[PDB]
């Protein structure tokens, strides 16, 4: 088996201490091919790179999720929430069946005013530009998603699109999820000068904590029926033991769903408008489509179910840069992978998904173009050859809310403004736990077309 360069001890681990260790991993998949062991000081893990190895790793009666150290750091905010937890904890499929039923097709119509609402939002900011101001984009797509997680979720208005900075929730999360991030701290966490970091972390923490408590309340003192992601979790009961969720495990789901629920979404519509300045034909193609297809004010459930070449152009930036780039699985027994590759019981494999995305067995020699008439015909497309929302019963939950809220949201950019990409932008892919583009600024002109209330 291949292997990166060690340094003593410390084995691998310095080669994460970068600004972008996922973009050094996938180099190193580059150079070593479809597996290579990676190890530091208590662990090891193989990172898989190849359609053949990841359709096997994928079978789940061989290999289950594993939280691997990032998920088991984080778990100190998000708990046993659905991210979070094991597949044989017993909160993982109480709450999976208990909120199951807030993604389905009927909810996600439930959902539809609401994210139009948040939508229009961002449409009136850019018509109201003055000439020659440029939009910075991953910031106002956070805004957008964070507040239609909010809004269609918990009935509760960040107000983003009031804030000429982050909502404070964001600040938080940040600096929270780079704590975790900063995992080799000296691999001394009981160093000095770390009681910072610590104190830093838990008033991150209670920032967090102290904005559920809002929505709590807010939800309580209300006066109307709101029927989303916070009534099941409140009332909801599983029917497998009919229990409903305990109070502490509700706050890890609102925080997991807070989290989680925006922003894997604003790092894809970023994707998407990068790729789409930076070739004009399928701009174009774009733009087309949405301006048929959307004919009235605001966009209905139904209309947005029609921008199918919309959503191929999601569908082709989550190949190129999936936002969630890596998950982990665990061998259930001892088993050979691939019959070349002996694991243990326990042996963790981590599913390396861009450079998956890029296996030349599967998708040919035009990997790295931007052509998103590869995604025209679904059965041509190899089962886990494709997986930017994970895999099996631990796939995301709210893929079809991502979807849906991308496909509504870029379908209105596309209708209302022609976009310059006035710096001739290069592309710089900033890491926290995601993957986002950074710095990436356009210009929108307004075609000056009416929207509705
Ligand atoms: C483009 C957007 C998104 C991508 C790329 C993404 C990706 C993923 C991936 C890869 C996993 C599996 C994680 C693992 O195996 O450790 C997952 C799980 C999950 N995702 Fe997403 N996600 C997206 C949007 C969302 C949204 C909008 C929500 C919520 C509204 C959400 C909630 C979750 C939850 C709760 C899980 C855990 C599921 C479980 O194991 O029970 N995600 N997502
Ligand atoms: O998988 C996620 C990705 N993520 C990281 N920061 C924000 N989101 C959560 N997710 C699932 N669907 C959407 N997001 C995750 C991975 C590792 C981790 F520690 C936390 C964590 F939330």
């Amino acid at each position: 088996m291949p292997q990166p360069k060690t340094f003593g001890e410390l084995k691998n681990l310095p080669l994460l201490n970068t600004d972008k260790p996922v973009q050094a991993l996938m180099k190193i998949a580059d150079e070593l091919g479809e597996i290579f062991k990676f190890e530091a000081p208590g662990r090891v893990t193989r990172y898989l790179s190849s359609q053949r190895l990841i359709k096997e790793a994928c079978d789940e009666s061989r290999f289950d999720k594993n939280l691997s150290q990032a998920l088991k750091f984080v778990r100190d905010f998000f708990g046993d929430g659905l991210v979070t937890s094991w597949t044989h904890e017993k909160n993982w499929k109480k709450a999976h069946n208990i909120l199951l039923p807030s993604f389905s097709q009927q909810a996600m119509k439930g959902y539809h005013a609401m994210m139009v609402d948040i939508a229009v939002q961002l449409v009136q900011k850019w018509e109201r530009l003055n000439a020659d101001e440029h939009i910075e984009v991953p910031e106002d797509m956070t805004r957008l998603t964070l507040d239609t997680i909010g809004l269609c979720g918990f009935n509760y208005r960040f107000n983003s699109f009031y804030r000429d900075q982050p909502h404070p929730f964001i600040t938080s999360m940040v600096r929270a999820l780079d704590e975790a991030m900063n995992k080799l701290q000296r691999a001394n966490p009981d160093d000095p000068a770390y009681d910072e970091n610590k104190r830093q972390f838990q008033e991150d923490i209670k920032v967090m904590n102290d904005l559920v408590d809002k929505i709590i309340a807010d939800r309580k003192a209300s006066g109307e029926q709101s029927d989303d992601l916070l009534t099941h979790m409140l009332n909801g009961k599983d029917p497998e033991t009919g229990e409903p969720l305990d109070d502490e495990n509700i706050r890890y789901q609102i925080i997991t769903f807070l989290i989680a629920g925006h922003e894997t979404t604003s790092g894809l519509l970023s994707f998407a408008l990068y790729f789409l300045v930076k070739n004009p034909h399928v701009l174009q193609k774009a733009a087309e489509e949405a301006a048929r297809v959307l004919v009235d004010p605001v966009p209905s459930y139904k209309q947005v179910k029609q921008l199918k070449y919309v959503g191929m152009v999601l569908n082709e930036a989550l190949r190129l840069w999936p936002t969630a780039p890596a998950f982990s699985l665990y061998a259930k027994e001892d088993t050979v992978l691939g019959g070349e590759y002996p694991l243990e019981k326990g042996d963790e494999l981590m599913v390396l998904i861009p450079q998956l995305h890029r296996d030349k067995t599967i998708w040919g020699d035009d990997v790295e173009e931007f052509r998103p008439e590869r995604f025209e015909n679904p059965s041509a497309i190899p089962q886990h050859a494709f997986k930017p929302f994970g895999n099996g019963q631990r796939a995301c939950i709210g893929q079809q809310f991502a979807l849906h809220e991308a496909t509504l949201v870029l379908g209105m950019m596309l209708k209302h403004f022609d976009f310059e990409d006035h710096t001739n932008y290069e592309l710089d892919i900033k890491e926290t736990l995601t993957l986002k583009p950074e710095g990436f600024v356009v210009k929108a002109k307004s075609k000056k077309i009416p929207l509705g209330g």
